[PDB]
């Protein structure tokens, strides 16, 4: 059965509730982004309306098979009115397709929902600037101090000068990047950018990407891996046995292998800056993680907090634990004797 931080009170909503079967007085399931916790459960079955981004709703279509008739794709930063309630649909800041929404309520209770997100101080000059937000439903993945990770503009800038660096001194090696959902393309963008060169993937891969509305992107990617030096290949491959089997498969034009693996923090996070992160090493392979967050980290999360000034906060992520519940409710009542709201 649906849990409680899943239903909007006062509508017939549930946002991410696709998983408990028919939710009992659910007129309108919202969907805030393309994410397998937060989608599990849809199919080409499903029959009630779903209501998300254009993103979001291609990939329903193509990937999940979703029927068309049941995809309401919403504009962003556009009022509209669902089942007889105002709500707009934001930039989440997280993978692409990614909305927080915010609900006016008949009652004029107002009720922000960040989905998952990446805090930012753009979001302080959104349509949220005018007003007062009654119920803030927030992603509290990293809400402890500890959890700290540079800017993903910082990230980029290492992973391009590595990548670069590393090529210019070998033209024979090829780059890897791990993947195993949406969200952080700019890591294999941009340092394909850098390299002169198309991104390589699987045809499964490359439908994936083909639903996002990025820019140019045909001009970006391609299936002939061997027209390639930037593969993308699953997480789960980005080791020195898969790697070394992957080397195999490219018929001796590469000698050498340098592959990142995109992940949110990791205990290096407290003590290793990035400007001093190195790989691991076995032979000609190369591993690098690299700390690229797509959630806010705990100062992002508490400036924003700070500046909305929620009447109550309803956390999403941690929820589970009466020490995590414990340690998220502590936080938000400093936060709110620090800012005096
Ligand atoms: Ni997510």
């Amino acid at each position: 059965t649906c849990p409680f931080y899943k239903k909007i009170p006062g509508t017939g909503f549930t946002v991410d509730a696709f998983q408990y079967g028919v939710v009992e007085g659910c007129t309108a399931y919202f969907l805030t982004h393309f994410h397998s916790d937060h989608y599990a459960g849809l199919s080409k079955h499903f029959t009630f309306p779903v209501y998300c981004s254009e993103i979001t709703g291609n990939l329903l279509k193509n990937k999940l098979h979703v029927q068309e008739q049941y995809i309401h794709p919403l504009p962003l930063d556009t009022e509209c009115i669902v089942n007889g309630v105002k709500v707009v649909l934001l930039d989440a800041n997280h993978c692409p397709g990614a909305v927080m929404i915010l609900f006016y309520l008949p009652n004029g209770t107002v009720i922000l929902h960040t989905g998952d997100f990446r805090a930012d101080p753009s979001m302080e000059r959104s349509l949220l600037a005018d007003q007062k937000v009654h119920m803030l439903y927030l992603d509290t993945t990293y809400c402890s101090p500890e959890y700290t990770f540079p800017s993903q503009q910082e990230v980029i800038r290492f992973a391009i000068n590595t990548a670069f660096e590393a090529v210019t001194l070998n033209p024979h090696a090829l780059v890897v990047c791990g993947t195993y959902s949406i969200g952080k393309e700019k890591v294999f963008l941009a340092i394909a950018d850098v390299l002169g060169s198309k991104v390589g993937m699987s045809q499964e891969k490359y439908k994936t990407l083909q639903c996002l509305n990025i820019p140019e992107i045909n001009s970006l990617i391609t299936t002939d891996m061997c027209s390639s030096l930037v593969h993308l290949l699953p997480m789960m491959q980005i080791n020195f046995k898969g790697l070394q089997s992957h080397l195999k498969k490219c018929g001796g034009k590469y000698n050498q292998i340098l592959a990142f693996r995109p992940t949110g923090w990791t205990h290096s996070n407290k003590f290793t800056r990035i400007a001093d992160v190195i790989p691991q090493t076995k032979g000609n392979i190369s591993i690098y993680g690299i700390p690229y967050s797509e959630h806010s980290s705990y100062l992002e999360m508490k400036r924003f907090v700070q500046w909305l000034k929620p009447q109550k906060i309803i956390p999403t992520v941690n929820v589970g634990t009466w020490k995590s519940r414990s340690t998220m409710e502590k936080y938000f009542r400093e936060w709110k004797l620090e800012a005096g709201y």
